């Protein structure tokens, strides 16, 4: 029948979907969510064999274990066990586009399990098996007999095994196809794997049973009264003595309870549902649920007889909240949300797409700790536990159907085709049936990147009918079609329009006000955090706070989808597209997260944390005004710590309790500060600290900070006049300068400082030279590739202009003696194919104090692409342990991504000065630096720098961090100016004009001395 | 202007004068200006200026130099934005080219006198025997900034001896979104803290 090549068959013999059940036979267990003996896990060791096509599977396997099989753990993705390769492709399908057919060589995983069933489960009642996730389609047999078939890799498939099992040992056989017609709907930008990758369980339910239950909470105008409504459905034989009791608990207190026999109200001319009942419970002053305070109640649904015998109980966590869009705003509990969201795929560097509770918790804790309050399930329903964690920890969730057909041409080819409406329908309806009681889900999404087709409009309306409690969004076809209640673009820019035909991406500020538009706008994906990125993040946050209808967005995305491989020595390394022989592949495009696959943060996470703070600050004099952006809570676990320091030297500090209502302000007056001793800049840093631990943070957690410059007393004192005067020696080849123990050598033929000595020790491995390029970031490269150059990408413009190849031509090199110093004057031209790209003119002035002051004035041809940087570089002979600086930090920061950094005195081990992006590039910059110390050297000025053991050349030539090797000595790059890194997207130039080095003429000055 | 330093060095083919000054008020240092003047065998005077402005002082209206020249010439010739008066936040209509007007056209006769007649983006300016080159903004007229500021009606201004030249490395925007609250946008305020500019002054 080849059911896997027919979108008209998405299942055979599958049971209806429904919310999470456990069939407790003890009501107190159901109240406290304790494990149920009626819900057994079949996870653990199973038998598995791999075949290249279903045609290759032997018939013997249905009744007997294959001796050749292996024992493996389930859940798992079989690529993670090495049976075949995972594939990383973004848009292009991994199989030929020829719906609904799939390749004849279709990797088939044959899983089986011998397991016991107790007679008690078989004497009465129903025993079903539940596969929470099987990718992408499968047939199931039990004790040799065929049971059924299922598709949709991201929702549970359940089958009644009652008539197939026997007491004692039984054997399941599951034939899992890698590719199926369901694959046409599963084109998300992620690794393509397969297998039984979510839990497998067995559930016993009584013959007369709760088959579904829906919980709703409705409120009066001020949220001081609610009615909880629970509709309960049964299967099995109706009897007058049956009853349903629904009770509501807040902790150990019972708040309300109601009982009724079955029999619903009249629905139409034929009557009502005799098999359902709706219980209505009044709740006065309910504790409301939000991500700020995830207050939860427990609803316990009991099916029992009138005389009091329990038949079974089901239950769920209930969060009293209302979600609605009114007057163009998305309101939660009547207040307008500001979504500090992130998209999160289910990805583990060792386990592939298998999720575990520890990693889920780790993700939620890091998210909350970093000021996120929302998560989008990009782009499919998640493992069930995720919703329970978001309900209890408090995160708003966008639950999204497993429908993505990005690779079709045009993108809506399937979604506008009615023959695909049935398969799409089940992806949406079965998700709502499973997840509609979770308070954390506040919005449903119809899928991702599948154009806009009439199937979407039919499904949008279905959801609006069945569950009016949550808005429906969908971005396909232009982000603002009739299938979305929220304008939800991906990567629309703040101020810049991108007027693509048919599906323009307007500036978000402009989009809100197009003629006739009134909806809220929340970007489904924004700020592409691939590599060294997040440049321009702050511009989004300023716009979200200024415009009521810009209600935030979901960053793209949480975690890099890198996978671990092992080298010949057994050591692990992070791999990306193409590293498994997979081809075609989209290389490093699978790594776009704020955190590395192991959950270590990239530096961009701190920028997101700062911009997403819940407290805003203003300073006027000695007065700090603190404004709360919380909607519901008062600042009852917060104090403000303030510190004033002079050039990094601490002068005074204090603490003040914060007591700010939601949306309110607090005025704090700082105490007078005695005028500082010395000259310099006074800086004020304030932090909000949480003194007590929470379920998601440790005592002492810092949730928000900001700095301001206070008074500055410019230095007007003349220095202690030199005890000596340096000596110049002129030679045909060099100009040398001597001062005590120091010596500087300037090469007359190159025009550069080629060597320095302290005592008898040489200080340089490569001369000090101008540098106008950077090892390109993922954002500089975009989609450009050797075989398919994108001439618009910054890297290609620089390359084509000759920036990477240009040679310094010496124009002048002279030496003069002054009363107290020696002055070397140079001028160089960088040219390419006859064109002068840049001119650098400098003076180096070495005085009796031993200081070398370097003044640099650069001219950049107006018609050459703006350069990546304007600075100097050198390879120092020394390798020292620490890096100490007065400037922005402590983490890597770039011009367009430096708001989270603070100006202070920082000191880190050298290796913290290198950011190990998987795909190596320029990294580790620190901006706004006035002093840098390393080994015996000190440089002073107003510059940006990086320092590490890897040269720019090595970073640009290396594609994987594991291949980098420390070079001799230490490469120092000191920039007067550095271009932004961009990040609105990683496929088109995204560095805003204000961060491009277009001024034409640049000046900077450095002083290099000893310390 | 308190003098912090004033030195002279003789070089290979030039004389180098270095100066440093601090402007203070009531004990507060507002601005520091560090300069070098390099006069060579060609007769050109290269001036380099590096100014520091206290972060806590209100951003200044301009960062430049001024002097009253003895010369009074009929024309003003420049390579830069024009021909009309233009300021940083009001120069889109001006075009870069070589302009040449009579001196009086370099003054705008606002009824209530004020700073006026600036031209920005100028790379070369000629007046009588003098030529200044660099990348600056300037105005030039027979009226001192002092006179303009003290005189409330244009008809009461009187031409001073000579010609007042204001050559700026940087000049604050003029604003205008309204005339009753500060309206110069941040990007046109001189808040960078450190400013660099260079000019060459020569004859003919
Ligand atoms: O992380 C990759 C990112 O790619 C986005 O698509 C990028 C760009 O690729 C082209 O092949 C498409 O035709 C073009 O329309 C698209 O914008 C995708 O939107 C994101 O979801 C993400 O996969
Ligand atoms: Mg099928
Ligand atoms: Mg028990
Ligand atoms: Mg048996
Ligand atoms: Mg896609
Ligand atoms: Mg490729
Ligand atoms: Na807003
Ligand atoms: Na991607
Ligand atoms: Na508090
Ligand atoms: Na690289
Ligand atoms: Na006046």
């Amino acid at each position: 029948r080849r059911d896997w090549e027919n979108p008209g068959v998405t299942q055979l013999n599958r049971l209806a979907a429904h919310p999470p059940f456990a069939s407790w036979r003890n009501s107190e267990e159901a109240r406290t969510d304790r494990p149920s003996q009626q819900l057994r896990s079949l996870n653990g060791e199973w038998r598995f064999a791999w075949f290249p096509a279903p045609e290759a599977v032997p018939e013997s396997w249905l009744e007997c274990d294959l001796p050749e099989a292996d024992t493996v753990v389930v859940p798992s993705n079989w690529q993670m066990h090495g049976y075949d390769a995972p594939i990383y492709t973004n848009v292009t399908y991994p199989i030929t586009v020829n719906p609904p057919f799939v390749p004849t060589e279709n990797p088939t995983g044959c899983y089986s399990l011998t397991f016991n069933v107790d007679e008690s489960w078989l004497q009465e009642g129903q025993t079903r098996i539940i596969f929470d996730g099987v990718n992408s389609a499968f047939h199931l047999w039990c004790n040799g007999r065929w049971v059924g078939y299922g598709q949709d890799s991201r929702l549970p498939s359940e089958f009644d095994l009652s008539a197939f099992l026997r007491a004692g040992e039984n054997r399941l056989a599951v034939m899992v196809l890698r590719w199926s017609d369901g694959s046409y709907l599963e084109d998300q930008d992620m690794w393509r794997m397969s297998g039984i990758f979510r839990d497998v369980s067995l559930l016993h339910k009584p013959t007369t049973q709760i088959s579904d239950f829906h919980v709703a909470t409705r409120f009066n105008d001020d949220f001081s009264r609610a009615v909880l409504e629970a509709e309960v459905q049964m299967c099995g034989e109706l009897r007058d003595y049956l009853r349903v009791t629904v009770s509501l608990w807040q902790g150990e207190t019972q708040v309300a309870s109601g009982t009724a026999p079955f029999g619903g109200e009249i629905i139409d001319e034929r009557g009502g549902y005799a098999d359902r009942v709706t219980l209505r419970l009044n709740v006065e002053n309910p504790k409301l649920w939000s991500a700020e305070i995830p207050n939860l109640y427990r609803a316990v649904v009991e099916l029992h007889t009138a005389d009091g015998t329990l038949i079974e109980a089901e239950a769920c966590d209930v969060g009293f909240r209302e979600v609605r869009i009114e007057n163009g705003l998305l309101l939660l509990n009547g207040k307008p949300l500001l979504i500090r969201g992130v998209n999160r795929h289910e990805h583990h560097p060792l386990h592939g797409q298998v999720m575990d509770e520890q990693t889920m918790v780790q993700d939620i804790l890091l998210m909350k700790q970093n000021n996120f309050n929302a998560v989008r399930c990009s782009h499919y329903p998640n493992h069930p536990l995720w919703y329970t964690l978001c309900d209890r920890y408090g995160l708003y969730v966008v639950d999204e159907a497993n429908i993505e057909t990005h690779g079709m041409v045009p993108m809506n080819r399937l979604t506008d085709d009615p023959r695909w409406l049935p398969a799409m329908s089940e992806r949406v309806t079965r998700m709502v049936q499973r997840d509609r009681n979770h308070p954390s889900v506040i919005i449903w999404s119809l899928g991702n990147e599948s154009g806009h087709g009439a199937n979407h409009d039919a499904l949008y309306r279905w959801i609006k009918s069945v569950d009016p409690s949550r808005p429906v969004q969908y971005e396909g076809g232009g982000a603002d079609t009739t299938a979305t209640d929220i304008i939800c673009p991906m990567y629309a820019r703040v101020d810049e329009d991108q007027p693509f035909p048919a599906v323009p991406k307007w500036s978000i500020k402009k989009w809100l006000s197009l003629p006739g538009e009134t909806r809220p706008l929340i970007l489904c994906q924004y700020a592409h955090a691939m590599g060294n990125s997040l440049g321009g993040f702050a511009k989004y946050w300023q716009a979200f706070r200024q415009y009521p209808r810009l209600q935030g967005g979901f960053v793209w995305d949480w975690v890099d989808q890198s996978l671990i491989k092992y080298d010949e020595n057994g050591n692990p390394w992070s791999a990306y597209g193409g590293d498994f022989g997979d081809t075609p592949n989209d290389r490093q495009f699978c790594m776009n997260g704020l955190v590395f696959a192991d959950r270590t943060p990239h530096p961009a996470l701190t920028e997101a944390k700062h911009q997403q703070q819940f407290f805003q600050f203003r300073l006027s004099g000695q007065t700090i005004e603190v404004t709360s952006e919380y909607l519901f809570r008062h600042s009852d676990n917060e104090l403000l710590h303030w510190m004033v320091a002079l050039d990094g030297k601490p002068l005074a500090s204090g603490e003040v309790p914060l007591d700010v209502a939601p949306q309110g302000k607090q005025l704090i007056e700082l105490p007078e500060l005695p005028q500082p001793e010395s000259a310099g800049q006074l800086w004020l840093t304030v932090r909000v600290v949480q003194p007590n631990a929470t379920a998601w943070s440790e005592a002492g957690h810092i949730s928000a900070w900001q700095q301001w410059r206070l008074a500055e007393n410019l230095s007007v004192t003349l220095p202690a006049a030199s005890h000596a005067i340096p000596h110049l020696t002129t030679s045909e080849m060099d100009f040398c300068i001597e001062l005590g123990n120091k010596r500087w050598q300037f090469n007359r033929q190159s025009g550069f400082l080629s060597q320095m000595w302290i005592g008898d020790k040489k200080q340089l491995l490569t001369p000090l030279r101008d540098q106008f390029t950077r090892a390109p970031l993922d954002n500089d490269i975009g989609v450009s590739e050797a075989t398919r150059i994108d001439p618009n990408a910054w890297v290609e413009r620089w390359k084509a202009a000759g920036h990477y190849q240009a040679e310094a031509a010496l124009l002048q090199c002279t030496a003069d003696t002054l009363a107290d110093a020696v002055l070397i004057t140079t001028a160089h031209a960088w040219q390419h194919q006859g064109k002068t790209l840049f001119i650098s003119r400098k003076t180096y002035r070495i005085d009796g104090s031993g200081q070398m002051a370097i003044t640099v004035d650069v001219e950049v041809a107006s018609d050459t692409p703006h350069p990546a940087r304007i600075g100097l570089n050198c390879q120092l002979a020394q390798v020292a342990e620490r890096v100490n600086w007065l400037g922005l930090g402590p983490q890597e920061n770039y011009p367009d991504r430096l708001t989270a950094a603070c100006f202070d005195r920082w000191d880190l081990p050298l290796s913290d000065m290198y950011t190990p992006y998987v795909f190596p590039s320029e990294n580790g910059l620190r901006c706004g630096t006035r002093e840098l110390n390393y080994g015996p050297h000190q440089w002073r000025g107003d510059f940006q720098f990086n320092i590490s053991r890897y040269s720019q050349q090595q970073l640009m030539e290396t594609s994987h961090r594991h291949l980098l090797h420390a070079e001799e000595g230490t490469w120092l790059n000191i920039d007067g100016f550095h271009m932004g890194i961009g990040g609105d997207d990683s496929w088109s130039p995204s560095v805003s004009a204000e961060f491009q080095l277009s001024a034409g003429r640049y000046h900077y000055q450095l002083v290099w001395c000893q310390k």
